[PDB]
């Protein structure tokens, strides 16, 4: 029965063509949904009660569109998101962190950092936002200007550059090099370049981000008809599935959740599609290609990450449990696209929110009392990942897990991979 | 010899990549498509696309197959649509070197619960035979006996009509192999399929059916809501353009328009948009792995047509051939070339007007209808048809003097004897 | 039938990986195909008798090597005459006649920088006696090949020059030597003295790989069956060396003292024949063809385009043979570079091309002697029927077999452009 | 270039010119052949073990010391010739030569002792002389038995039974010498510790032109099973009388290593020849050149694809450690082992990195020479009070011995493989350490 679920007959195929031939509508997804859902907050999704339903439906990142609304409006949206999120903190083994992302208005008619963006970026730092979706990035100096406007207090906010025009596509490599990730902003991109070429830019950018090991977001009109209708079109469900199959780390909802009549249903639909598409991923070729393309490295976190992903595939590990301070060790595991869930146990509330940008990373915020012996404290965090995993359905007694830790406290010392039997 | 500019167009840098990941990384929005669009466009005929003048614009925009939906309208209404299509098509027939055939496909109403065919389907299928339709899109096919029922209804005069089974429910998906075995091809009818099975599972059924049809070498059509928003808006959504591109990248032979052309406000623009997207997606196909996998999955064969087809496709890839010119009576030799997915256009020269319309079902097949009287010496008649394909290709932009073409012929007249592949330099 | 798929290592041929291919190799799976790696036998006191040369031709000798390091011009002219007499004794039956090439192996430059005066005299002797191939000793650079070419003069333009790589400089300047040569000989004897003995296998494997990539003949030579000079059976290392030279990709394998002076010249030829046949069936064509296709650049030459189409068609139907019409041997060489499992039966009117194509693996030359028919299409057809009748008599073909036929659109060399699928009746 | 660019800037272009690294990074096997370079020097320690047959030419203690220094890892006693008194003296001389370098782990080289049986002859099962010779082996503490003419699984069971309850630790390597042994190979391999391709008898029992097919098939199946395979007979035959081998002989040794053999053997070359030490030096020189020419890119991918999924943590850790070693070009994989099993599971994936096996078992240290790329280190210190400290001391012993022996250098990355509790069978940890 195990080998009939999660498209495992299609996963064992020797060619991609045979993999397609073996895809089965009756093979149910079992693994937890890996691709994060970004939902835009607006009039249709601002209330605390609505936000609680959206968190339960699968929203991982709340997007604030600073093209509309005042700072007072956005501060209220932030407070409502935090209130809805913290209402589930009473059960620490099932609490779900939710990131807050600020989407800038943009440079507009000018080719420089606007005065409104400088004010909005400062608002973001003061309100503790986790991510900035920087609009209309056309070159590396645009990313540097956003970074500078965040100042010294905003040093830890992730900058996701939105590629929205021909220049951004042509200067992609230099933009990606200085960004934390990319958003394929298809709305403006489809007006700036011929509509029939947007899919080439999406596929190229997803491929280059996967190669770089940096998050990529697919955005705009994914479930557009759901703004007024309860069910999406056949093109819309295929678009969501294909963004996941292309290699996108995150999928986004704009008007569907910000102003539409069915915000919760749009989140549920993206969750349902992503789960089905993730099981249909051809890991046999994907992992070998990512493994071949990632350069040789002498960084122990990089070396441990490939060893752990290889070990997970060998035993069909239910999960890879990793301890992380900044999220980096979890991101390096994520870049190889394991079928095994990457359960990231962290003390940092910000890192727990930010790792939603990386596909297959399930953040757990550790809030248990400390152990006096560091080695005992490490083991306790590892057991916490196992208990949360058991409660959430990721793990069962008898499962094998890969555990990734470091040799000394502090960030940057991951170097150990262990094979653990559950209970 | 070819120039550096040649290797920058039609995603040739991405085509040379050693891995699919590197192929994605090398896709370029500035690399322009050069080859003729190979995925056929099926447009549904209705009030918005019925007039002769509107049909002429749709033919110019790229419509290859006209679909008549027998769920609506009387036999008198459909006979008028057929006559208007034929009048618009024949208005360009004055130039045999330029003439574009257009197939006519009848889409049945369906069984609507009950064994065998409905009485309305028997009557509509008989109308199709009497009006010389090329294809039947058979609704709600659930098993092999449903196809046998459609085949029996095609009377004594309609055995040459192609039956494309529409898979619209869970049973059709589960009994897919037995349905494909007895059908000429398949339509992934996503509208009903999305109501019969969970909406989030339709993409798995589409990808599986396209894969199995590609492996079997049989035509597969992707249908319903591909450019839905274009029924009222002049431009499609980002999800819609991606859906068309991904149907082509999945391996679909045909793409379809329903309400977009039958009742919408922008029928010609919907055809133009599908044409524009398909051209871009076809150049982005990763032929290196696709050909290798079709080659590996296809079993060994002692059929000379099948053996010649793989030799010709391999030869076309070796020289970047502008085209593969094939002589065919039934369309079979062109279909066997098509199954290996050559980048080269397959120019099919035929004397059969029906085979010229029906080969639009096979991706990359460009039919040319040959109307010259037969030569007394067969070898001369073969050479005259080969030169007709070269001169049509020159007129239409496929070929230039100095280009290499692959020519596929047989050793004697009649269908079933294809066994020769020649490499010709265009003079 | 099921029996067909149990022979010629076909279960190992279908394997998805090289490791699974090794695991499926079967000592009970008998070789069926004709032996495709040519055997070069050195002529000497043990193999100069016309009657003994007839036995070596029957055992499988394809090329007779004359080592100009020993013997006078008078001695070598006698070797040539005895070889030709033994070869021509089978000309009375044209359907089974086997051409045999004559190769002149030069003495070398010695302490000198360029072509020695003895080499200039020996090369002129070769042209005057109509030799087919020159194995040029101690080639160190492209100018050494040009000097050999110049010494052959205007009448020796058709002689093939196979450069012997025998020292470190020849290995380092390999690419420039291969570019101007017709092929290469891995002359392991001198190479093993010039460079450390434990490195010779790297130079052999590299040179075979680069020659296979270039589509040019490569000969593996020296001490392949050395112990058979005095013993009737070779050592386990010797049989493995022959098998591995074939698996590496060598077009030809050579015998030196084993046939020139040993007590078992005919048996040494039979042993090389037996091993090569076994090794050729064990070749992993699935990866080999894929890699040769991938490494070969795009081409606008119709002979080259037809060749890959014909090899792909032959693999699709398990063709028993690819029958090709050739004047210079080039169309057969372009088929050979893709390493088809199907035998390449080359029909030619050129006696020299029939001898020279033995340098290309899997090419079986047939010398056609009939004067041209008035209708060119009938002349082409009579040659293809000759290839079929020769193949049927020799065991290559049976009724019901599929064959790929490669021809051109007009008479003369350089116009191959047609591939046809034929059923043997 | 982008997949090696940063590592090329760090380690330098000279690093990437040695050990056939340009041929190693080729995308196809054809390009790998084209890039093989006679000027690319081998850097890694020789990983294929050399088995040398002991006889009149190689029996003296002083000669055995030179053979150990030249590279002999396993001493073979051929029980087809000589009395029990002769063989006991050969064993004592081997042990004396081996123990003469025992003052430090930087000079110590464990050498296994293998007993090669006379065989069944015309009889169906185990002969009475074999029963007596096998009991002699147990009484004299031999590490391995090369069982002659194994034709079926019951033949190996009979050898195992003749070793008795005290010889359960002895490894049984079945010699495949005839057609029946080849046809019943799978059942023989299943119950054996490894296989010897005994080409001498095999070449008389089956056509000589078919021996290479049997050798290649058996090596491939042993590699797939993860069990040792020995290539034997006439590898450097002419070196019995000549100081240099023939071109066929050097190619045969190189090709046995490229086929996947764990061990290569010398018979008359060391037992009775005029150049026993030179024969060992020649096999050592060829094996190092051939090991660097192995195409690890496809070999690792295929071993990975053919190996089934596993829930054994030692097996799961082994593939993770080999993958980690390839990622950083690790100088070594240091593994703690009691029976040798954890080192054998690393060895089956054919890492380019040396597998340094730290053990307290003198027998396991001798027996791991059967597995390609395993370098045994015999740990002699008494156990620490705290088990975790004892483990750490053994790992540091491997690092310090590795540095002083040239295997490791400052700045190198090493992969360390250990378990979660004492005792055999609990390996489950892989660590990445930087050498300081
Ligand atoms: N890095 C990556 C590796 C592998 C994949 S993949 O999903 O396995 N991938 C699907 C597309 N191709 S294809 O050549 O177009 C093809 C399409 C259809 C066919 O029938 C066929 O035979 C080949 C095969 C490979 C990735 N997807 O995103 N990133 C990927
Ligand atoms: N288990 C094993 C796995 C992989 C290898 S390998 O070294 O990577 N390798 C061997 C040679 N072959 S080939 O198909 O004969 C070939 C030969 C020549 C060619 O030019 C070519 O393109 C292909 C390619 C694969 C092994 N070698 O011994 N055991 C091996
Ligand atoms: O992914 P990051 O940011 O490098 O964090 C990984 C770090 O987490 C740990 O596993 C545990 O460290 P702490 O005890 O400081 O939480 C370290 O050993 C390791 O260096
Ligand atoms: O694709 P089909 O229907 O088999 O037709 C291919 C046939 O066309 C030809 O090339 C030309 O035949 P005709 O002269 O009868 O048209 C035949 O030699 C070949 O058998
Ligand atoms: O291999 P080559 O030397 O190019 O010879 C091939 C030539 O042989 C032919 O098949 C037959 O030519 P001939 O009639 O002159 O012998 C030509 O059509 C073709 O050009
Ligand atoms: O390779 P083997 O025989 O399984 O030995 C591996 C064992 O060695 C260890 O690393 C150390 O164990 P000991 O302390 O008993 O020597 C164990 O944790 C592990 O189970
Ligand atoms: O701003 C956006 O998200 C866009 O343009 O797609
Ligand atoms: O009938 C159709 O085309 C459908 O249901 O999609
Ligand atoms: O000359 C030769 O043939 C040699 O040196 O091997
Ligand atoms: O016994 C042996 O070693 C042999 O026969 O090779
Ligand atoms: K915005
Ligand atoms: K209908
Ligand atoms: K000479
Ligand atoms: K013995
Ligand atoms: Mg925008
Ligand atoms: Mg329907
Ligand atoms: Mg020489
Ligand atoms: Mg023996």
């Amino acid at each position: 029965a195990f080998f009939q679920q999660q498209q495992l007959p299609a996963a064992m195929a020797d060619t991609f063509l045979e993999h397609l031939c073996l895809l089965d509508i009756d093979s149910e997804p079992v693994a937890a949904r890996s691709t994060s859902i970004i939902a835009t907050i607006g009039p249709a999704s601002r209330s605390v009660e609505r936000l609680k339903e959206m968190i339960k439906a699968g929203m991982n990142i709340a997007r604030l569109n600073f093209s509309h609304g005042s700072h007072e409006y956005h501060a209220e949206s932030i407070a409502n998101v935090r209130e809805a999120v913290e209402s589930f903190a009473g059960s620490p083994l099932s609490y779900r962190p939710v990131a807050i992302a600020l989407d800038t208005k943009g440079p507009g008619s000018g080719p420089g950092l606007s005065e409104q963006d400088v004010r909005d970026l400062r608002f973001g730092v003061e309100h503790g936002v986790d991510i900035v979706f920087a609009s209309f990035v056309r070159k590396a100096s645009d990313v540097a200007a956003v970074r500078a406007a965040l100042g010294p207090e905003g040093h830890g906010i992730k900058i996701i550059s939105k590629i929205e025009n021909h220049e951004g596509v042509k200067r992609f490599d230099e933009i990606l090099e200085v960004s934390d990730g990319i958003m394929v902003a298809r709305g403006d991109l489809g007006i700036e370049i011929p509509a029939e070429k947007v899919f080439l830019a999406q596929k190229m950018m997803i491929g280059r981000c996967n190669l770089a090991g940096k998050p990529v977001v697919c955005a705009t009109q994914m479930l557009e008809s759901m703004i007024t209708k309860p069910r999406p079109t056949r093109a819309e469900t295929s678009d969501v599935a294909n963004a996941v199959l292309d290699g996108a780390d995150c999928i986004m909802l704009s008007g569907e959740t910000a102003k539409g009549n069915f915000p919760v249903e749009a989140v549920k639909m993206q969750h349902a599609i992503a789960r089905e598409a993730e099981a249909a991923v051809y890991h046999r070729q994907l992992f070998e290609e990512l493994r071949r393309a990632a350069p040789l490295s002498r960084d122990p976190t990089e070396v441990t990450a490939i060893g752990a992903v290889e070990a997970a595939f060998k035993c069909c590990a239910a999960a890879i449990i990793v301890l992380t301070t900044t999220g980096r060790s979890a991101q390096l595991l994520s870049r190889y696209r394991p079928r095994a869930a990457v359960i990231a146990v962290t003390r940092s509330a910000q890192a727990a929110r930010q790792v939603h940008l990386c596909r297959g990373v399930f953040p757990l915020l550790y809030r248990e009392p400390p152990e006096a012996i560091w080695a005992d404290d490490v083991d306790r965090r590892v057991q916490f990942g196992i208990e949360s995993g058991k409660l959430r359905g990721f793990l069962r007694v008898g499962d094998l897990v890969i555990v990734v830790t470091g040799w000394r406290p502090g960030s940057g010392y991951t170097n150990i991979m262990r094979v653990l039997s559950i209970s």
